[PDB]
Order: C-alpha cells, then structure tokens, then sequence
C-alpha cells in the first residue's frame, strides 16, 4: 500500500479536461500534467487508468 493521494476538486477538473483531449497520455504529457496539477506523474497514470475503466467519455 502507498499512501492514498488526495486529489482535489480543481485537480480532478484539470484531469477531466486533459482526458477529453487524449485518454492515453504518454509519459511526457503526463509529466506536463504532473507539473500543472501538482500530482506525481505516477498518480496521473493511475487516474487515467481508472477513468478509462470506469467512466470513458462524458
């Protein structure tokens, strides 16, 4: 178990917008999102994975 990352409302909103542009960001795009959101890139990867599995689109 790693410590569960607290994702804020504003962070979620920014991730949802990037998801609309590309559902499979590569590591460079994820590192950009990491810098923009404050989340570690590793956590952005997991966020996108879960999003794809649970709420694709909309």
């Amino acid at each position: 178990r790693r410590k569960r990352t607290a994702v804020t409302g504003s962070q979620t909103a920014l991730l949802l917008r990037a998801f609309e542009k590309d559902r499979f960001p590569g590591i460079a795009a994820r590192e950009e999102l990491a810098r923009e959101t404050g989340l570690p890139e590793s956590r952005i990867q997991i966020w996108f994975q879960n999003r794809r599995a649970r709420h694709p689109g909309q």
